[PDB]
């Protein structure tokens, strides 16, 4: 039995980049660069653990240096736990395979050669785990931990019907994609900012649009919304800053502030 | 088979190194340097498709040690970055501006290595790629790539009367090019354009003229004319200067400059 | 016949460290780094010898230089060599039996800050500032290798009052709470440090209640946590390089705060 | 079949350092820093006498021997070569910027260093490239229109050998250029004895037996600007520091 | 026959460091550091040693560049009761030199090694397991200098008349020798004396408390060597740097020679005027 | 037969430090750092023949062996093979040992250990260049109406070097000069007592050299330079010449 993926506190933006993935695969995969190493492995587990079966989601592991597990892996999950020295072409053919049928997750180590920009462009979404800084949710992290090593199936019960109900919301999300539309204005000023970004290439208007699009099949809509497109815009876009070394903002931070330019976005 | 050539958006500078290698591939190849997307390799296949049968062959050479007798071909070189024995490249610079005959196109990884001036003057021209900043050229390009990815051939036929003029344009280029002539004022000046550059050499005076007649004769012309010349200037010879460290100005816009002091455009 | 634990003077903050490990071994071990004219080798040497029969003594194994792969005390010398694979697997024996005791070299290798982290805590020796303490352990120490038995004499009843306080501190510790407020308030701390994940928070409880225990008490109290929140965070500390503050220091420092203890100025 | 030696235009800096190493080759060969390749063809075509065959050093008594790339190759086969020459074979060498610059000590071993500048005259550049695409078209009515001036040149060329046992330099000229090595301070007394050798090759070049002033002036920078001993605080280019000094010594108006 | 100990003129700090180590072996060795009569001075003292028997004279062994263990019979049993001098204890670094701290900290013997400045400082976890640094400083006095010289050739010349004319000043030093060793253990270190020790040693921030054990018992072999039992202000002032100087941890901001550092600490704690 | 070593022009200094060194090989042999090319191999051979009894060079290669006394020993490059190589030559040091050595330099520690730095800077009068020139050409076409020519001045040489070797047990330097002497080394902070001994025994030589048993303060004048400026520790914030500040020291010392 694994973690139930309802009730891990404090993770909102990887969960977020973990189930819109599930909704739209051609997304692109993820890469998890938490420098703060803290519920990396057990959160994917619990993702996989929570998905309908079609057969259960099996989810593949890259462990060793096998040339060729793409096997095992079709309509489901392949984490790559360390794609900081993995190969260096294998590493591309994977990220293919994502754009075109399973969730890419990959996970990296600080201070061992920070992904090379050629290959990390090509990442869907980039989530950082960074750990709480809430006092109290840390402490219900902690109290909620060994409460689950000691008792996991009453634990696990306590959450079971939440589990369900972000069951069936992956799969109403993944039926209502097809009708999610973007409007052509919206669409233009994704464009805009992935223009004043100075993004490398198309991948990251196209990435946005899809993400977008996903998020707003997962809360039952068919129409993107600005807002839809906020909560989605830095996952995707703060890997892709092409910003001169000058300056010190924050890449996150960039792409917020250009996407509230161009949007028109008053907080 | 493969996304159109003549609906490939955005890339015209670099649509018109490779027509112009590919109507005289005397002028040396095409060094391609820029985005790393904006499909590189998809371009050169949709010009191999588009060429006409004397199909025409197109060839990889990715990461090897020595499948360069496709004459009358394309070869593509994807990382001439990681062809540490220069020897490799030298050869195959020299083959491309005679009959050994080739379209050489190679690209390579800025703030890797290469791009010695040793090993960037031996192409013909330097296309750069720069990704399209107007917001609805980009969702056009977006819009018309899945719009190949779910019908290929409903798309490819949408284009398919522009490619067999453009086939035809090819050939009639290639067959005019013997009669296309510049005038001696022209040859001088662009010679004065390429020595107030301080070009190392004299290929940079041969690449510009193989270059502006091809582009005549693209356009079924027999005579240069100065308007000729400013659409490949820039292709020949920004990667040929010898400016000093001292300047904060573009390469691209010092050959500009030049030009038009030396042939008088206002 | 070895140097009585209660006998040796100026290492105060190292012997709270190794206690407390006896007290609580899923604290984590003691990773041991500073002066050499102490003898990290025979205080854990005499905390062995210290510690209630185990049915014959507990026994203390010692990790020598060429060493390859292969309820007590274990030393590893010099765990900057034996690469990041064989320090690994120690770490797993301890946290949630055995106390892990580990000492470096300044200048052979700094502290890789993936495998210091899962030390529990982090004890520096300083060498005696006072002088007449210098003598006297000097002193103490000829005074020693010349005649054992009546040295060892001399503190044999000092000896059993704190045999019986570990145990007690071991039987009392299953009653030890700490108090929701002060629960909340160690791991502000952690968070204003950038601690790298929870684990601080984790072992600042368990070292707070096995000190409470210690000394006969049921109730965390705030300076209960005061005397280990260094011990247990200084080497968890992401500062900035500009900042040229010690480590430690930086901990009373946020721990103060947070907690608001300041000195009555008294008239 | 080789483009004629005679009609390379616009290197005639180097053009003179290579025909007086073939008429005095003890001068030390050349360091040549457009296609030397088969401009030292054109001069092996050229010579007279079997034929004389040009050697490539890619990894030859009384001929001509062309080192590319005499910065790789370690100063172990490079002094080698160096003791063939001197006080006898013609030693070519060019060499690469930013690729081990030749060691100083290695440099100074070569009798003249000619350096090579791309021509700037634009109805020049013009004229070489159509005589490259016509020599291409047509060698051999290319080489025949060029016939009598390499048969010219050639008699000039076993005619200055002949005469150069004769050739002398005034003791006041050969005084002067030493002041010039001197003022210089150049290392030892290689450049005293080059520049002395190329002047008496180019008056017997020219059909004379006394060496001139204007002979020394023509010779002196090719001997000299890889001899200097300049501090590294002057902005002053080394070829024309020893026209200066050169104009100075010997009192050119 | 060797150039008599009580000739060698201009080196007396290193002599101190030397005697010392003869009258309490227990004090750990004397690293010799500075510039390049340093081989020939310790044979000199073996040569000036007492005759000794078997088991209940004095040898002295060196150390090429190869050792490789080549040492542990062998060159560390020849070493007993005697001494060992490792001539470049810069190179052969670590273990090696591990081993011989250890056999001086079945023969015990007085380490004594020298070293090479840029060719490698002794790493500072074992320089500091020697028990004095003792520098050679060449003599500054011009008419000593030539004296040395004139005393270099007069003994290559002659060597038995030479050792002649220092023979009585030999055996009066021999003497010293042997009744310093027989009264060191009477020899006792008032108490505020010895806690002023620590102090220096504490304010100069020494790693440890081997520097508070070797001034103590330097300052008892010199005082024994003189004929006294009771550790003085002076005997402790004239060992001090020896025992300290390659013990300092001092920041890099200092422009203080090290030497010169515990001399002003050691004046300010014992008010010296 | 080779170039006779009375013909060479313009290298005094170190035709002085070899000459000091045949007399008093004791002196410890010479380093020639001499920046300029002008044929250090063919002036220690033309020394060589000039000696009588014949005499021997041995020339050391930039290969040196694992493994000649009597005569002298050329190490060309001493910067090569001086690990240990260069470290056995200067303990055997009983022939005159002689070292040439490329700057771009020997271990501070290593040339210490010499006797005499020698340095050959290149001929500046241009009068004199051409005569050396001119005498190197007409030496290659004529080799023995040249060496003819200098016959005598060969034998005058070679018989004021016998006689200086057969004199020098009877070279006495005063007592009050001896100690000014040491004055001058402990002032320039010379490693050791080596610089002193060096000094005393090349002003001997010098003086055996002249057909005199007592030095004088000029033949000291005459060596010091040679003796003592590869031993100077001075400051790096001194941009002042390290035999300039020799003759500084000298002058102040003894008084000149």
């Amino acid at each position: 039995v694994v973690f139930p993926f309802t009730a891990i506190v404090g993770q909102d933006e990887m969960k977020l980049a973990l189930l819109l993935n599930v909704i739209d695969p051609k997304i692109g995969g993820v890469m998890i660069m938490g420098d703060r190493g803290t519920g990396k492995s057990t959160t994917i587990r619990a993702l996989a653990d929570l998905l309908p079966e079609i057969k259960k989601v099996t989810m593949v592991d890259l462990p060793l240096g096998a040339t060729e597990l793409l096997a095992k892996a079709n309509r489901g999950i392949l984490y790559v736990d360390e794609v900081n020295l993995l190969d260096d072409h294998l590493v591309d053919v994977l990220l293919d395979s994502a754009a075109g049928r399973f969730v890419l997750v990959g996970s990296g180590n600080p201070e061992e050669g920070e992904l090379r920009p050629q290959l990390l462009d090509r990442f869907g979404m980039h989530a950082e785990i960074r750990t709480v800084r809430e006092p109290e949710l840390r402490v219900k992290i902690v109290e909620q931990r060994t409460e689950f090593d000691q008792n996991p199936h009453p634990f696990c019960d306590q959450y079971q019907t939440e589990q369900e109900a972000l069951q069936a919301k992956i799969v109403n999300a993944q039926n209502l994609l097809p009708q999610v539309t973007i409007d052509y204005d919206y669409r233009v000023k994704v464009s805009e900012v992935c223009a004043e970004l100075d993004v490398d290439g198309l991948r990251g208007d196209i990435v946005t649009n899809r993400a977008a699009k996903a998020l707003a099949a997962f809360e039952g809509r068919t129409e993107v919304t600005v807002d839809d497109i906020s909560r989605v815009i830095v996952l995707c876009l703060r890997h892709r800053l092409r910003k001169d070394p000058l300056e010190s903002i924050d890449s996150g931070s960039k792409v917020e502030k250009v996407f509230k330019r161009v949007f028109g976005v008053v907080d």
